């Protein structure tokens, strides 16, 4: 297990997401679905010039998986995935420059919901999650797990035994008071409100 | 000069953009600025692991250049640029799959302003332009010009004599009744309305 310090500006951003009073937390799902759609666009685009990039899976989709027993919401896509080097770049983000630009925007009247315009929308996961685990597989690397409970660090390790083929899984270990995001009715409502017209199918899995 | 047929679904999309009654044409600028911001994020991200990718220019920005004598509006960025192969892929888009998904969305109640969610927002240029010329330079290829006045085809040729260093210029040859988009007051209004909080600076050039 390798432990890395977050880029300072990201540590500050995460702090702001966790500590600022902001009731509209449901936008985390829009942001993670947007990231999945971007990852899916990338593999689709790459496949136009090299069809063998889909040998690791032809279906391009997003699955939403609530688990009330584990208190987790997982967002899975079959997009391009991330290499170990991507994960070491603050979970595949333009962390430093994006946060700096985002903070200047917040001072000029922007609000937290604009986070995705700055390339750091993944970190909106911390509106609802105490810990986030990212499992990912890119065609050019092995499967890895990235994890952070904030506090200024993240870990990276190889992930074996449950291979995915290609893509990214974002596992949200929800805060105790954010269990509404495990309810089917609530997830459907948020998808229709913010992610109604996406370039890929979204399947909401059922439990028990 | 090489001439290419558009992917059929793109030819249909362009037809729909040119012929459908839709008064909110100003969203073309939001879409082109969004594309520039995405291109700028890509070069910024690539530079995190290879700083020499900025040897072709360190400044990451967007310029908006109106020219009333030529009746053109140009959107310039210093993003990652496009290779010749990208241009041949319908001006660097997921043309086929994106248009198909976008058309299904329009039947389900989506409208033209959602075009950017489907990876084909560049084609919103045809809301206001009779012809579009794209000049582009990627670090791994030479400078090229892509052009189309719709009608089912586009051209690609090398572009010499006015080298850019790195990035993309989108030159909109405006329709005669769309000259409001050359007015400083109008461009400022549209940028503030739709692109107020972007991850990169936008400079609106002055004329005469």
């Amino acid at each position: 297990v390798e432990t890395f310090a977050f880029q300072a500006e990201i540590a500050q951003l995460m702090s702001l997401i966790i500590n600022t009073f902001y009731s509209n937390k449901e936008i985390f799902l829009r942001e993670l679905i947007s990231n999945s759609s971007d990852a899916l666009d990338k593999i689709r685009y790459e496949s136009l010039t090299d069809p063998s990039k889909l040998d690791s899976g032809k279906e391009l989709h997003i699955n939403l998986i609530p688990n009330k027993q584990d208190r987790t919401l997982t967002i899975v896509d079959t997009g391009i995935g991330m290499t170990k080097a991507d994960l070491i770049n603050n979970a595949g983000t333009i962390a430093k420059s994006g946060t700096k630009a985002f903070m200047e925007a917040l001072q000029a009247g922007a609000d937290i919901s604009m986070i995705g315009q700055f390339g750091v929308g993944f970190y909106s996961a911390y509106l609802v999650a105490e810990k986030v685990t990212v499992i990912t597989k890119h065609n050019d690397d092995e499967q890895y797990a990235w994890e952070s409970s904030a506090g200024g660090s993240f870990t990276v390790r190889t992930d074996t035994g449950e291979p995915m083929g290609r893509g990214t899984k974002v596992i949200l270990h929800l805060k105790e008071d954010q269990t509404e995001y495990l309810e089917e009715r609530r997830i459907k409502e948020i998808v229709k409100k913010h992610s109604q017209f996406i370039g890929y199918p979204i399947t909401l899995f059922v439990e028990k």
